[PDB]
This record gives C-alpha cells, sequence and structure tokens, in this order.
C-alpha cells in the first residue's frame, strides 16, 4: 500500500560495516521491486519500542525487519497483534511463529571452544551480548557444551559484553592480562570487541597466538589483515539481508511464517 520496507536496527558502535552489508543485502532483493527501504534507528536499548510505535501508528511501511530479538519480545507481540508483517533477525521463544533468519551462535560458540581446545588452551573466557537477547543464550549454550565436552574450565567475565564501549573494552582487556590469574583462550561474539580487546592485550605485553588464542566472529575481512593469528569465523550479513528481505516479502504476500525460517551456520576462515 505504501511500498516501504522498514528496517529498525539499534545503533551500536561497530567496526565492520554491519549496517552497510545488511542494507546492501536487503536492497539486492528489493531492487526488482517497487519497494523503498527506510531505516529507522534507535540509539538506546530502552528505546527499542519507539520505532515500532511510530511505524504502526503511522503505518507508513508495509513490512518491518527487526533485530536483537529477546526471548519474550514485545515488538514481536506488538506487531503480531496489529497484523504488521515482520521478519526477525534472530529468534524468540514466546510461542509465536514468525519469519526469521538467524546465525547459529550456539554452533559457533561450540566450535570456538573446540578450536581453542585443539590449540592446547585450558581456561576459556567468552565475550557475549547482554543477557536479555536470545543470541546470548544460544552462545552461552554452545559455550557450555564446549567447555564440558572438551573438559576445560571457564574463566569468568562479568565486566563486559559486546555492547561495552570499545575503549572500555580495551581497558578491560589490558587490565585483564595484567593479573596472575588470566585466561589462555578467548571466545568472542564480536569482531569489533575483539579488536579492542586485542589492543588491550598487547598494551599488556601479550603475544597473540603464543600467550593466548582467540576465536572471533567477523562480518568483514579486516581481522585476518590486522592479526592473522586470530581464529576467525564468518557471519554473512549480506546473506542475512537478502534472506530477511525475501522472507518479509513472502510474508507480505501472506505466506505462512513457518515456511519462512532459516538458519546459517559458521564458516571457518
Amino acid at each position: 500500500k505504501t511500498n516501504v520496507i522498514a528496517l529498525v536496527l539499534s545503533v551500536d558502535e561497530e567496526l565492520m560495516g554491519f549496517t552497510s552489508q545488511m542494507v546492501f543485502g536487503i536492497t539486492e532483493v528489493l531492487s526488482t521491486t517497487q519497494y523503498h527501504l527506510v531505516v529507522t534507528p534507535h540509539i538506546h536499548a530502552k528505546d527499542s519500542m519507539v520505532p515500532i510505535r511510530y511505524i504502526l501508528e503511522t503505518g507508513s511501511a508495509d513490512g518491518v525487519i527487526i533485530s536483537k530479538i529477546e526471548p519474550n519480545d514485545p515488538r514481536v507481540r506488538f506487531m503480531t497483534e496489529r497484523n504488521m508483517p515482520f521478519v526477525t533477525h534472530g529468534r524468540s521463544d514466546m510461542g509465536i511463529e514468525h519469519a526469521f533468519h538467524d546465525f547459529d551462535n550456539e554452533a559457533y560458540a561450540y566450535e570456538a571452544v573446540e578450536r581453542l581446545a585443539q590449540c592446547g588452551r585450558k581456561r576459556i573466557a567468552v565475550i557475549v551480548p547482554p543477557s536479555r537477547f536470545s543470541f546470548h543464550d544460544h552462545a552461552r549454550k554452545g559455550f557450555n557444551r564446549g567447555i564440558r565436552d572438551f573438559g576445560l574450565t571457564e574463566f569468568p567475565i562479568d565486566a563486559v559484553t559486546i555492547e561495552t564501549p570499545l575503549e572500555k573494552i580495551r581497558d578491560f582487556g589490558q587490565r585483564l592480562m595484567q593479573s596472575s590469574d588470566r585466561p589462555d583462550g578467548i571466545v568472542s561474539i564480536s569482531g569489533s570487541s575483539t579488536i579492542a580487546l586485542v589492543a588491550g592485550f598487547e598494551a599488556a605485553g601479550v603475544k597473540i597466538g603464543e600467550d593466548v588464542d582467540i576465536v572471533s566472529k567477523q562480518s568483514a575481512e579486516f581481522l585476518n589483515w590486522i592479526k592473522p593469528q586470530i581464529h576467525t569465523v564468518n557471519e554473512d550479513i549480506k546473506l542475512a539481508g537478502r534472506e530477511l528481505a525475501k522472507a518479509l516479502l513472502a510474508r507480505i504476500n501472506g505466506e505462512a511464517a513457518e515456511t519462512l525460517q532459516s538458519i546459517s551456520g559458521p564458516v571457518w576462515s
């Protein structure tokens, strides 16, 4: 009716062009269509319902893409109640079937511990999203299973997440390698975070690949350039964009959500 697709994604400090690749992928799918893409950002987490209210009260879009999905997500419920077609980048757990595309963060976290185990590492720390997101739980599940399956121990970290400012993450990283009790392995769920942490580690005297190994996700090729000694897994965010756009269009045409669900796995560099 309006020919607008809305993308609502929170603005994070991010160093790999997530937004660009996501937008690129969406527009690939929309390019042969009459649809315009509009992005509606919010800066704070607490403000995550704000773009949804505007879109729905004004109904200026025909469909909505959202991300950073909680297990009990009020936006999923909100748009489900008002019959606004949507697709999620991520998953919920609330008894509502919807279209989605997600990355397998459980498999990633699990394979990350495995790699670190093959590297001879014994005490693994993990850097995760805030606990309120579904992908935190996926990652924490894969991580738990890896620690156990490979008989290692977790070096615990409650001071940072992947949404902590990169400079504070740099501080923490350095602060962390300057104790006697420190991890010899890191699993990170964010390349942007990894970069900052790697900096702190070095400003603390740590060689990477020798004194500590690190597995990280990456959405862009830029890590293997910076430090090729980091073990990397690729998340395809352009592919996420395309899939989300495909699924949202099909939903707008009334197709069943249950047929519009997909999951992409880790691809080692």
